[PDB]
């Protein structure tokens, strides 16, 4: 699915080495969700990190927490202990995402200090940017 | 200043080992700021990570971005590349903080993979919690 020079245009991925992008692409898949679908649920194991390519996502409690627009990541608890979603996510328009295997990212972060450092930095930057 | 069993009651520090807390205490100092003081400025090198002990802080552009209450951290770009404050901070009431040397945290993060991992996780969790 994921043809990873395309990933570089997005902030979260723009700083990664070529090998790192190929590696992340291998564990990623393009996915679509229809308007109103619940993409993931609060309290579930965070096994998917997503990059929004098209459409709109609301992070909410089943009160809205946050609205996501294309180019931004969500499912960030896939890389933040204790790795359970702190909110649910739903599509507010037809949605396409890059769906990244969070269990794999966690392994790779543990075994590859360099990738672990950049991923955590970038997650932190992404969540910081939600209030800007 | 910082008598570091006291640090454990706060979320950011509660998970650290005893050695890690002693180490962070060594590079920390209790500081006070009066109402209306600008604690740090947008675009400055992020050389101070702060834990709010008492009072109130507004993160703003010179529009408000975020309000901080006791028990929460701010100055998070001290650990997020490229390490420049993304907003200014001002006291909205009389403020006391734990002021942590960000340059030292960065060194320690680089030289001690274990501390680096926990600090980045905890920074990410802290910024995530701002929308909850």
């Amino acid at each position: 699915m994921i043809s990873p020079e395309r990933l570089r245009v997005y902030r979260f991925f723009a700083s990664l080495t070529d090998e790192q992008l190929k590696d992340i692409a291998l564990i990623s898949e393009e996915k679509s969700f229809p308007t109103g679908s619940v993409i993931f649920k609060e309290n579930s194991k965070a096994d998917n990190l997503m990059l929004l390519l098209e459409g709109g996502v609301e992070l909410f409690y089943s009160s809205t927490v946050c609205s996501v627009v294309p180019g931004a990541i969500f499912g960030v608890s896939s890389l933040i202990k204790p790795y359970h979603y702190t909110s649910s996510a739903r599509a507010t328009k037809p949605v396409r995402v890059v769906d990244i295997n969070g269990a794999r990212l966690r392994e790779m972060s543990e075994n590859n200090q360099a990738l672990g450092q950049v991923l955590m930095n970038n997650v932190a930057a992404a969540v910081l940017a939600r209030l800007h």
